[PDB]
């Protein structure tokens, strides 16, 4: 058997308005900065699944989350209001639903700093410990 084996990893994915993201939610697809591609690709290679939970600037909630279920770069797409992002992906979205920061506020990022899941940028890690806890929350809304 694989000295690796099964596993996940997870991710605090960032936006500049909502907009951008109801193009993800009905299009399911994706675009981040060219400087996170990399982590993302390789994460989506050696691993089961890539978690990737969602946020729009300002908006005190994570909008959702889903499943990294195509590479970068092998998918494109123009739809996007912002035009700073690198290339697309697909997503498979597993909740959809804007969550409450104060659902999570129990739950840290030693990944980053120990700061409160919130406190997360743009591409940011996060633990598994952390984030099996933060995944279930969409089911109490």
């Amino acid at each position: 058997g694989s000295s690796g084996s099964s596993g996940v990893r997870y991710f605090i994915m960032k936006s500049s308005n909502l907009r951008n993201l109801e193009i993800s939610q009905q299009k399911g697809i994706w675009s981040t900065t060219p400087s996170n591609e990399r982590k993302l690709n390789r994460a989506f290679w050696e691993s089961s699944i890539v978690y990737l939970v969602f946020s729009v600037q300002g908006s005190g909630h994570f909008q959702g989350f889903s499943r990294m279920s195509s590479e970068i770069g092998r998918e494109k797409s123009q739809d996007w209001g912002s035009a700073g992002l690198g290339g697309v992906f697909k997503v498979e979205w597993i909740r959809k639903e804007s969550l409450p920061f104060q659902f999570a506020h129990h739950l840290l990022n030693p990944w980053n700093d120990n700061k409160k899941v919130q406190i997360s940028r743009d591409g940011q890690e996060l633990e598994p410990q952390v984030g099996e806890q933060l995944l279930q929350l969409w089911e109490r809304l």
